């Protein structure tokens, strides 16, 4: 009667799983009305993984982690069903949280305030008459905070605009006003309304497909030639359901609701010596906060992967489009509010592309005809989700040097506001069409990295390029040259509260103090390379650092304990930032040790953005990177028995004259 | 008698012109013994050329620019060529500075170290005899600065290598000492052997040709099955001789000996208004400090552009290999020692490839089917040099969305010197292989822009993010949110000199002060992003910070005036970094108005490298970026006229259901 078991303890619950798990709880709460909220793998624990996958150890349990909520009783109950058996087997009501807002859950919201009477009203105050409310839009938002009400009722915020015409892009005209809605009750239960009113602007919108182009500037530009790229022979990548082979790396593909994908049990074989690298490497939290003091923006610190999801929020991507060549596609499963399984298709694409030169050396003494020149592939694994107004590009790309990176663009529409036509929008935002203010933000990400370098046992350390302390002149440093890198290894966990450095070049390493490399005499390491490291800008105590405690700093290395994956806590919408939960609660008092144990590495890095009319009123893609490079993990080079595009050696030349 | 002249003015000197050129120098000088150093376009001064591209102005003279050297007379003479006249207009002799090191240069001295007494002495009390001298092998550098000669004498130093084959890879076995070699006697002059001997090592030397590998790890992966680039209906780019459209970029390619590649005069056609944006952008200098302060290793500082050229260092590039895709290649011409032109085929390479998204929005309100995605092509211009260990890859890359980026990947092999069987590499570097210390270095680049940002007259500053200066809770910053950016405008040089600043995540933008974006109120600018901006790390007064003035900080703007290229001096080797020249006359006392006049923006950047065994015995490759992008330049994202991907508008969604 149980769902079939998967290929792979990691794997995603089916949607077999999912229908068998909501069912249990129906089961477990009849009589009540009750939705579903979540309802996902809770992975195995990494001691139990690491025994089962190496040790012959015993299969772990297959387990689904749900939420929901019941019909008049306040937050939500969560718990585990053991699908083997059909049960809850761990259950427990949390009346004073609010969850994740599925696409379910806003996706009435519009609707709500177009019959609403007082909005309606503000519509007409606002230059709209009451009979065209099919042309007023809102994004509907997390409330995010709000002290009014704590999370004492289940609260959107709507973020409303107009549009003229349906195949408007509606962000040229925000309106100045702002309903709260109640997401349970289906009622807005009050209007924020600016003591300065503004009504709606007047312009033409602000479009951006082909039509409004050629209306726009007269025409499009001709269709340029076309780049193909095929791979008549295949692929080198060899894919065993979501277990990848490419390159030597091998690591399990997993995605889910929240985190979106989830890389996991990440090795490299090394000439038959399979060593692992990571244990689990994926994106863990966000946080986009705008600099708008005014209120009631404020509440514009979307924590878009525990707020929405980067898994909910993903689009289905298309062949020839999103990522084009030949392409291997994964879909992603959840569950609805009733407990059905839902499907989005071709939620991850894999590929492998052209990535430039991988090395090349030639000598000189014979004009470069000894020469020797090897080209770079990479796979890519990537989804790309949208936030209302923004779409986040996700890659996350292995390269033939051993090296991981991950590499983001941003791209989709401006968070637009309302601006009159006297109205000075700086210093907080920009004017980036007619009464158009794009108010400043960041994006603010949280890496997690659950290492596992060389095999268990690993620490952490910055690493700070120094000139030699020794003066000009001295015997030491005669001629002023000398430098090093000054290596400070993290022993407790305050000591690993830290950040990007310029001033000191800094990088981070991830090592095991446990090993040698034979040549160098240093530990085998993955070193971060990160430079995109904004401090967060919100102050000490702000809503902002409260809710998101991991922002404050580039790095924080806590010891690893099972379900410590969400440092804004499990539950985030409405939370106050007060309380140790999260990465308040793995920090602690800062006194654990973290030097040559199990430990988790979150990473914080971002950019920081000043809107100009560039960005308007489509964004052009914007980077970010981060890389994590193996030093002293290999004895030599890892990518010389890749066959060379050209070599030519010495004696190979002068026979060639 | 002359020859023809050029298509453009700013097209460098053909092979007839070199000819004539060294003609009418070998006729100035005749009944004198003289060789040619450089010999290369003088281009127009810059109000000249501006004059005769958009005034109607006066053609500008075609001239060329020598250097030459007479036997028995020190230093150098100098001077300048009217090309249309055959006559030398300008001459003068520099009897204190010694100039660019030619391939020709740095050629003979290996025979010249295999030949000497004292070396093969040397070679045979470290292991190798006097009759294996064919054996002996050295990469030819300069001396830098050695205070023992000033530039009193044209010298080298030879960094010395043992192969045990041919084939082999020389960088696994340093000898112990460094031959001093005059230049032009073609004879060592001196020996600095160190106080604790280390004989040649005895073990493999570190291999990296297949024929190698399959010895080391028994076999090559088998070849990847291939990805193919096609453009079966040819490019989007158009040439005109040098002149480059793409995208409604418009610039002119030019190559030198020095600088490589140096693009002129780039406009962007926003809808049939030309708007200049940099009249040239190259890189102008480099310096490579390594960080053991152990004599001689203090001498390690090559400013390769300056010292050897990037030009005459350039690669020969392949179809195929270097760049792949339909490539259009242009050619460099020089002259040798003789007076003859030399030719490097395919120096530069230029083609466009696929870069992913420019940009993508999708409404949720209809499950994404209404949606807009618009792939992204770039066009990159690129060459690759070889500095004897070392290849450095250029690529000038330009943006659909009006952005220019330059990428550069750091490949070819580590500089090593020896290392005893019980000696410590660190601090100063790293024991890569056994008896191998490669020491640490950084690598910083002086990028150059002379720009004309939406016309003459313009401004540069720093932008940097900062909280608002009231606290949290105050009626200003209520909830501790607000953040700005912080716009300082250089006023005078001093002003400029300024470093990146990760606390502020540091831009810089160049602007036109006298121009009003008409939506945002802001000048038009292009803002620098640019992060790997490393602290120089030798100090204050060390040999490495007197000849590179430029490098101690990230930004340097100095006032336009013509022939301002070079920024460590015109004749960089054996300078000691003494005077009033380069970058330290230009900034003078620092008192120069520098805000809305023609100024120069040189701009250091680089890293910095703690060897590891991943490096050796061949690096794969390492990468350096910065971008320089509209902001305010433009009234909307300037792509939007490309034809999308794909397109859907939400009624047309809606017909489609």
């Amino acid at each position: 009667a149980a769902p079939a078991r998967p290929a792979h303890p990691l794997d995603p619950l089916s949607t077999a799983e999912i229908k068998a798990a909501t069912n249990t709880v129906k089961s477990y709460f009849a009589g009540k009305k009750i939705s579903f909220n979540t309802v996902t793998l809770r992975e195995p624990a990494r001691k139990a993984y690491i025994q089962w996958k190496e040790q012959g150890g015993p299969l772990p349990p297959r387990l689904a982690y749900y939420v929901i909520l019941e019909a008049g009783k306040p937050g939500v109950k969560e718990g585990l069903v053991d699908l083997a058996s059909l049960s809850v087997i761990e259950t427990r009501a949390l009346e004073t949280v609010q969850p994740i807002l599925t696409v379910e859950d806003l996706c009435s919201t519009e609707e709500v305030i177009r019959n609403d009477p007082a909005v309606i009203e503000q519509c007409v105050l606002s230059g709209i008459p009451a009979n065209e409310m099919h042309k007023v839009y809102c994004d509907p938002w997390t409330i995010g905070y709000d002290e009014r009400w704590g999370t004492g009722k289940r609260l959107q915020q709507a973020l409303v605009y107009y549009r003229s015409d349906e195949d408007d892009s509606q962000y040229s005209h925000p309106l100045d006003f702002c309903p709260i809605v109640d997401t349970e009750e289906k009622k807005v239960i009050f209007i924020d309304i600016p003591n300065r009113r503004r009504k709606v602007s007047k312009h033409k919108h602000a479009n951006f497909y082909p039509k409004h182009m050629i209306e726009k500037v007269g025409a499009m530009r001709p269709e340029a030639p076309p780049i193909n790229v095929t791979q008549p022979e295949g692929v080198s990548f060899k894919m065993t359901g979501n277990v990848m082979e490419w390159s030597n790396f091998k690591f399990h593909i997993g995605f889910n609701y929240r985190e979106g994908i989830v890389l996991s049990d990440v090795s490299y074989n090394d000439h038959g010596n399979v060593r692992p690298i990571f244990h689990r490497i994926s994106l863990s939290e966000m946080i986009v906060p705008y600099g708008s003091p005014e209120f009631p923006h404020q509440r514009k610190h979307a924590l878009d992967i525990g707020e929405y999801g980067a898994g909910y929020m993903t689009n289905p991507l298309s062949l020839g489009c999103d990522c084009k060549g030949v392409i291997h596609y994964l879909d992603a499963h959840f569950s609805d509010r009733a407990g059905d399984p839902i499907t989005v298709k071709n939620a991850v694409c894999i590929h492998e592309e052209d990535d430039g030169l991988l090395f090349k050396h030639s000598d000189f003494r014979d004009n470069f005809a000894t020469s020797l020149v090897t080209r770079a592939t990479k796979l890519v694994v990537s989804q790309i989700f949208t936030a209302a107004n923004y779409e986040y590009c996700l890659y996350w790309v292995f390269m033939q040097d051993g090296a991981i990176r991950l590499d983001i663009r941003l791209t989709g529409i401006l968070n637009t506001y309302i601006l009159g036509d006297d109205e000075e929008a700086g210093p907080w935002g920009t004017r980036v069409y007619p009464n158009v203010n794009a108010h400043n933000h960041q994006h603010l990400f949280s890496l997690r990295i659950d290492p596992r370098i060389d095999g268990d046992g690993n620490s952490a350390a910055a690493c700070d390029a120094k000139s030699s302390p020794y003066p000009l002149g001295s015997p030491e440093n005669m001629y002023g040259n000398a430098f090093y890198s000054e290596k400070t290894t993290f022993k407790t966990v305050k000591d690993s509260l830290t950040n990007y450095e310029s001033a000191t070049g800094r990088s981070w390493d991830i090592f095991n103090p446990n090993k040698v490399n034979p040549y160098s005499g240093k530990p085998p390491s993955y070193k971060l390379v990160s430079t995109q490291c904004p401090p967060l800008l919100a102050k000490e105590g702000s809503l902002v650092a409260k809710r998101a405690p991991w922002a404050s700093h580039s790095v924080n290395v806590v010891p690893y304990k099972d379900n410590r994956l969400y440092p804004s806590g499990d539950h985030v919408p409405q939370w106050s930032g007060d309380g140790v939960r999260g990465m308040r609660e793995w920090i602690g008092d800062g006194s654990e040790n973290i030097d040559n144990t199990d430990i988790l590495f979150f990473h914080t890095f971002g950019i920081t953005h000043f809107p100009a009319p560039e960005d308007f009123p489509l964004m052009p893609a914007e980077p970010i990177t981060l890389m994590l490079r193996p030093r002293h993990f290999f004895t030599e080079n890892p990518g010389l028995d890749i066959q060379p595009s050209y070599a030519m050696t010495t004696s190979e030349a002068k026979r060639a004259v």
